[PDB]
């Protein structure tokens, strides 16, 4: 590669492995690189109508699968908003359906909050978020709980599993097991009776030791030495443990104001020491550092604050923090464009003190995700809107924009001296539609897997959600929904010593609703399906007939709500017909089946009702008129032929 | 590496095994055309459109409006109306992806009674409106009935300062907003104004000017205001505004051959402000064939009133489907040649406005393409596409009824000066498409161009291998059997100008989730969050209708209703034990009276045929007369199932 | 890229960083004494695309694949697991050369005894013989696996022709006589006719005689009544493959025995000898019962005799460890490859035979292949042989399993010069093309169990590949639902590698359309998703509320709008509410909603209503009969109560009958 110094930006398309140094604006030189100069390439990871941003500060890796969780809404606040993630099987060429992890919070109308998380990672084999509540009204914090399960995850041990005859407990070895009393877990070839398919755990002994309850006592002595066995969990049948965090949520006072908790490092995995990043950017003076967990498997609702100097918590939010080999990285985000801004700092006391790098030129609106590989720090940032990176730049927004995504590359094998001369590269640039003053271009994160490092961050694109327009209301199903979604930059990090990997994707997709054609020409859909909106359709058959051909005796419709209503709606052709009719055969006529036919108003004789059963029609129970003494039983056009009763005197 | 250099070969090379290289070649004696490797233009394909429908005919409509690429086209089942909506999708990102297609014309509303769909060739933007020339024409022979010039505001968005007046006492708000392109009746909505009343969604009441136009307050104001230094925020809304629909005399199939229009084709403006715009047409109906242009003066205040330019005769022989395209004061257009053994392609220009044109005829009779082009700098770039492989030399015979790859070619004109000759026209084979071979018409080409900023787009049809089975099981041409058609639009994307930015382009790969968006819910089941109407058959294992929104509002009333003049609840006979067959309505969870009353109708199948049951332990009751239907023909009770007791007002039977 | 290896070949000591070359590649001996060859990009033209995207377990396509008319068809099974449950036979096809790929369509519905006898279908040998489909559909059982019988079933091909004259009629006949030449038809195969010039052969017809290879005769609605012959015109023909039943026929002795002689354990593998006299080999071979067998079953005549074929074997030393035979014909020469079955075993074989199976030559690939198929085809001199290791380090010799953890398994390709037949394979270059995915949850992996097909100038080795998202197995999902969480990993890919000039400009794009073909959804003019396909759900649907419009795409709106149950009987019924119990109720409308002014009603009340389990007829204009009224129970139910009276009572006599 080689990079030089230009008054003007060439026709940056037609080189390769060249970039090209520019002042946009005088004495802030940034670089711009062509194709070739790094070893990365842009991927669009979601293509859904709601507003699905701020995976800032959660991805990361855990068994070989990338993970990118965010919150999909419909605007800056959370209604409507689920924490959601997308996941990777191949190394981030192509990503799942959301997957929504929180509800909408149960109290949502009544308290008229809702959940939002920028918090979560992984520690000793559990998941972990702070999952926060934020009022719908004023996005201030009411509260913040961690919220933790076992991940999901599957072992082959071998041995470990012991009962004594007599008891209904069963001790099972499971090295750094991070399970707790209640979660879901799954056996498989155990060789203990009673050790068999899905167990809930009943108690932990210690760090590698659980106990699960049989049904039925054990009838001999049980050791499944030498066996070797299979062993999972089960993440989505484990209660979430939710724990609150005192004082973690707005308040005027500015030593307890907590304006968001984001970002998440592990610091030691056996023991559940981690770090969850935070600021107060309400209350002036401003408080900026991390939560420090020293054990919180044992202890989830015990932590300390730890900030950084107040010069740099200044006009600052939103920390990414990690932990690497003795030393915690912190990077903040700048809050004006007039203020110094972004800071590096590390610490090699778990937080107590720090040594602080400014960033050059007032870097700001963006926090500044990053990892270590090797002696370097890989920090990333996005613009909201184009031109805004600069320091002293004004906003750009209420107009379609191509803001700009920049990376540097730090050498920490020592504490560098300075960063005046910090080399940003424009890597990529993304789409800010411009229609609304909000931007989700950014607001990104950071993990690795193997040889691949993942910047995952937001773009948009030019297609307006019509908020000014006819779609205030922010509807994700109307026109074309809201162009917030997500992208990964997938960027080289070590030599590849393998043969690619990578494909050209040319697949039906057919994850969301899976479709195969089938042998009877129609189009036949795999998964069970719930509709959040109004249908219609042509037709409806209820078949009660399965996948492998199995035909249910009982076909079935069911009706939620206090009362379900099946209704005819008024004709457009002939408004006189309108009746609804409910046949006990094949169609609507007596040769097939009985009959009761209910008339609407709009009919020649509005509201009728007529039964029709050749084969008679029976009361298993009293019949009797609604009103006494005002209903007659036949007319005087309509007599019955006969009456027939077990006394001949009618009762008055 | 050709080093963007071109030979000129006696057969063609191993392309794929260089870059930056064009090669001269003759398959045809006499005929030359160049044809590229990778890299010699930057320039890639992209397949824009994949869904069963008969997709075609961007012909000739596309083009960019406040950042959107829009690519309008027909979506329908064959070369006719049958079945056919005129659509688009649109690109947010600079043509690297496509939104589902949106069906811009319902089916027409006489299509059954007077046997006539909608189809459209001209379509664009003039003054912040969208102009279209929506034709009407006979499902039988696809003659046209009629035409109508259609318009609504563009979807767009504002952010004024200032500019909203309202007397005290009036219910008249005047708004300043310069150039809207608003009519009354449309459609809009405020947001921040400033100045009570005018808020949300309004109506354009009056339209004073250019620059101005009135909305009606729901209240009369009890103050003068006028939001002088305010910033406030302006949208129309596009989709709830009327269309203006205008009847067009005289466009429509004539005998008389001065009179009769085959098609309308292309729009370009001349006038934004002024809302002057070129629409272009064609006979090729009646001898002698006329070409040329319908010229609207002033089509926001006259939308009706336009004059027939035409070419000279020479040119409008053979010829149909003009594209033109207006820039800087002049009107340039090219045709499409209707015969391999005649003159074909011409391109013209004009610089009075369609009366007098300077003419190019292409060499060697180019023909069954549509050339659409556009002026970038001092060069046109006109594209066009073979129907089938081999087709494009002049006087080669159609090549249909088998499957082919027919090229799609490009060439670069200068016209900083009108040529003195195209003899020398170097056109470029800068992709092959297919054609799929089990019927004659082919899908290919018939495309349109537009700018973006540095990007050229080349928006035009491709087929597949994959036939139809129109010969086959499939004459009924039904887009959801089997493969459907295999006709889809593709855009050919060309870099015009100096990009000098860092690259924008991505890889997809997400889960597609606009059509049918689902998410995995926290029940571990797919939850899809659209409205959705299907429009043909539905199964399904099983059914709840739940009452439960997004934001988890749960309905007290669950709804299923039915349209018709009636509505059937109806019992199939089983397959597995049809003596079974019977309905049971359930006021509880279950078929079983300890859960809810019951109504029992039983099937012609059933052991006991035709019967009805109701059972209800808290009593069975009727608010009004109960009677039979007949007179003195039905009994109350019988021989073996008496009532145990009746119970009257009057102890007497009235006979 | 860095350096330009200008298709060179470098020794290495340990793996370069090979994403920094182009055109290079490395020979490097991960297991000493075993090299092989790893390549940059550019080295060969080939590339790797994913043609699968769905949450069954999709594997399998060895060894099915063909190129028919154009269009490349990949079948394969889409199931649960490695075995027949809930497994259909299926294929995914290319219109484009490969770039995209439509959705599955299932070729064999659920067996139709599947719950009865716990057998379902299955399908490793599939191809086309003289204008016909041809599989050996297997019928296996549940519970083992074990082959219960196998069957030949066949259909015309989907194809289409142009022809001129050909078409005749006898005044007073019925029989219209159609030449079209190698039809491949069979009586009762369903076509189609268009613009014959033949009066009564129009439109969709079927096969009434098959007189000769290139004769057929239709029968007319009604005699002709003058002597047709259309010779001159040209007409349109298609047949109806979709229309067309099966052909299938038993296949006696081709099943599990305990019998080393008759048992099969797979058919796999097709290819034609002859196509105009339907004379074809399928492969199969015995690996249950010691001794083993492999080889073909050679049909002579497929088309006049289906049921009629011999087994034809290669040697023991061959047949020993071995099993599915990848089999070609090309020019009179028969190649075989085997598949080993031990890693400490010598694996893989090539074989060929001038004599149809009778007698062959073998070469022994060194170092014991094992695991994998060897599915090839033959370009110019060549045989271009594929395989892919299940899970990553296996695929050298004596190398144990590597199972139970996320791998990157090798998938590798030899180029062998059969045109100077080798004295021995010794020195094969066996070169890692492209890396898959083992995710590791199960033992089982679906990577590799492919099949080579050509089209043109590009050849297609297509074949399967996992992904790291658990199935679950071993977790919350032993029942192996693909509808729950990402379902199965196991999916298709497809190689696709230049083998000859490329004459002609770049055919390829990139895809950034909305896919629409599983659930066609337009945005309407109403501002709503339409889906514009019959769809059926064959799963538990909800829905927030639901309208029957009885309205189609061309705006014909029915007047009959119809809802309609299957079952031995229909339940429409009313949960228990959540809000408020003590409404639970069915109300059922005469009018567009729940009240008498709008229509008549039926409540149902349900056993949680404040009055539990009444009904109540609201009819406003009366409410009718038209047969007899009665109590179910005799002399038990009364006719009004004494708070409830009728107002009055009329019938046409006055004295109650006891
Ligand atoms: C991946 C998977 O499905 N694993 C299950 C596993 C498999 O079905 C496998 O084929 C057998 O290892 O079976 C598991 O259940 C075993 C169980 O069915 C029997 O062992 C069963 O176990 C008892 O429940 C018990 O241990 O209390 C009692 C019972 O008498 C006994 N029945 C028989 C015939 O032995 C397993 O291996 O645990 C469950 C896995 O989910
Ligand atoms: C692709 C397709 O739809 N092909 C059909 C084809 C075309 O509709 C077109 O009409 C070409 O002829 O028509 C076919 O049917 C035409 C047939 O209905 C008429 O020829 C009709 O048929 C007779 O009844 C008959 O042959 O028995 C005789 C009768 O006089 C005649 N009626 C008229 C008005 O011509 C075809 O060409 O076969 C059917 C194709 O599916
Ligand atoms: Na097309």
């Amino acid at each position: 590669n080689l990079t030089f110094k230009v008054t003007t930006l060439p026709d940056i398309s037609k080189f390769k492995n060249a970039a090209f140094v520019y002042e946009r604006i005088v004495g802030q030189p940034l670089t711009y690189v062509s194709e070739g100069f790094f070893d990365g390439n842009l991927t669009k990871i979601t293509d859904t109508p709601f507003y699905n941003a701020w995976t800032q500060d959660k991805t990361f890796v855990y068994d070989n699968v990338i993970y990118a969780p965010f919150m999909a809404g419909e605007r800056h606040g959370v209604q409507n908003l689920h924490v959601a993630w997308v996941k990777s099987g191949d190394d981030g060429q192509t990503w799942s359906m959301p997957e929504w992890l929180t509800p909408i919070h149960p109290d949502y109308t009544a308290d008229k909050v809702n959940y939002h998380c920028m918090s979560m990672g992984v520690c000793g084999n559990r998941l972990y978020a702070v999952i926060e509540t934020r009022y719908l009204s004023n996005m201030r914090l009411k509260k913040a709980e961690l919220w933790s399960r076992p991940m999901p995850y599957y072992r082959r041990p071998t041995g470990g599993i012991t009962i004594s005859s007599g008891s209904t407990t069963a001790t099972i070895v499971l090295k750094k097991h991070g399970l707790k009393v209640g979660d879901a877990v799954n056996f498989s070839n155990s060789g203990a009776t009673g050790v068999s398919g899905n167990m809930t755990v009943a108690s932990v002994i210690n760090k590698d030791t659980f106990t699960v309850t049989l049904a039925r006592a054990a009838t001999s002595n049980i050791d499944n030495t030498g066996t070797t066995w299979h062993f999972g969990t089960r993440f989505w049948d484990s209660p979430w443990e939710i724990t609150e965090l005192p004082d973690v949520a707005y308040s005027t006072n500015a030593d307890l104001c907590v304006t968001e908790t984001h970002s998440f490092t592990v610091i030691d995995d056996d023991n559940y020491t981690f770090a969850v990043g935070y600021h107060n950017g309400d209350i002036s003076p401003r408080r900026l550092g991390i939560l420090y967990f020293n054990n919180a498997y044992s202890d989830p609702s015990s932590f300390t604050r730890r900030t950084i100097s107040q010069e740099y918590a200044d006009n600052a939010a939103e920390p990414c923090i990690k932990y690497y080999d003795g030393i915690l990285y912190l990077t903040t985000r700048g809050t004006s464009t007039s203020a110094a801004g972004s800071t590096l700092a590390m610490s090699a006391d778990l937080g107590e003190n720090w040594n602080y790098l400014r960033f050059p030129n007032n870097v700001h609106h963006t926090n500044l995700p990053f990892a270590k590989v090797g002696d370097y720090l890989y920090i990333f940032g996005t613009e909201r809107s184009f031109g805004e990176w600069e320091g002293q730049e004004l906003d750009n927004r209420y107009k379609g924009t191509y803001p700009r995504t920049f990376m540097c590359k730090i050498n920490v094998s020592s504490w560098p001296v300075s960063l005046s001369n910090v080399q940003w590269f424009n890597i990529t640039d993304q789409i800010y539609q411009g229609h609304i003053v909000n931007s989700a271009c950014g607001v990104g994160s950071v993990c690795v897997k193997d040889g691949w490092l993942y910047y995952i961050f937001g773009g948009e694109d030019f297609l307006s959600p019509w908020s000014i327009g006819d779609n205030s209301k922010k509807l994700w199903y109307k026109h074309d929904g809201h162009p917030a979604d997500l992208y990964s930059y997938r960027l080289k990090i070590t030599e590849h010593d393998f043969v690619s990997r990578d494909f050209k994707y040319g697949a039906t997709p057919n994850r969301t609703l899976p479709v195969s054609m089938g042998t009877d020409g129609v189009r036949h859909v795999s998964a069970p399906v719930t509709f959040d909106n109004d249908v219609q359709m042509y037709s409806l058959t209820v078949t009660g007939l399965e996948h492998d051909g199995t035909q249910q005796s009982a076909v079935r419709v069911k009706l939620d709500g206090d009362y379900g209503v099946i209704a005819k709606n008024i004709p457009i052709k002939n408004p006189s017909e309108q009746r609804l009719i409910l046949c006990g055969g094949e169609t609507p006529y007596t040769t097939d089946g009985s009959l009761l036919q209910l008339y609407g108003s709009n009919h020649t004789y509005p509201n009728r009702a007529i039964l029709y059963a050749p084969g008679g029609a029976y009361t298993q129970n009293n019949f009797m008129p609604y009103l006494d003494g005002q209903v007659s039983l036949g007319g005087a056009s309509n007599r019955w032929s006969e009456v027939y009763a077990s006394t001949g005197t009618i009762n008055t």
